[PDB]
């Protein structure tokens, strides 16, 4: 009987996501440190990429929510909207 070893890649359904925060500047908060402050909780990279909005490298729907408001308590649950897709 052989004696080999095989690897290879199988695509799933789940798709790749970006995550797209809009208004931080509104609360006056600065982009750039939101930036970084994104960046750095999460692990992944982070761009501004609007006059007010910055994008994130992955999937992080579910904490940014409460992520933002630990970080920026302004951020009040009538101010902060999860759109959807
Ligand atoms: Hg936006
Ligand atoms: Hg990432």
């Amino acid at each position: 009987v052989p004696q080999k070893v095989t690897i290879a890649k199988i695509p799933r359904a789940k798709k790749k996501y970006v995550t797209r925060v809009c208004g931080l500047a509104t609360f006056e908060i600065d982009l750039k440190e939101a930036q970084r402050f994104f960046a750095q909780k999460f692990s992944c990279g982070a761009s501004v990429t609007g006059e007010d909005e910055i994008i994130i490298q992955g999937d992080f729907t579910d904490d940014i929510i409460d992520v933002i408001q630990e970080k920026w308590p302004e951020v009040d649950d009538d101010s902060i909207e999860d759109l959807g897709e």
